[PDB]
């Protein structure tokens, strides 16, 4: 889901709820997801901290 | 490990221990490790000195 929504359109997904954000930060981090989107996902949690 | 972590993300590994920094600076200065990530270790050692 995230990979396609990021490649086709210049946006990141699942910004709707906090639990999905915490998990996508946590369990994800494999090569499978693009790092360009992934650092943008991490920065949200960093700002919350 | 260092080549994979630098290419997976624009960050360098083994930054924790000074011994590992001295090893990455001493050996591994040939083409085996990526040039850009090695320049960081050179800059760290140079700043220390």
């Amino acid at each position: 889901c995230i990979n396609t929504y990021w490649e086709r359109s210049g946006r990141l997904a699942f910004v709707n709820s906090f639990s999905m954000i915490k998990f996508i930060c946590r369990h994800l981090g494999n090569n499978a997801i693009s790092k360009e989107a992934y650092s943008m996902y991490r920065k949200i949690y960093g700002e919350l901290i």
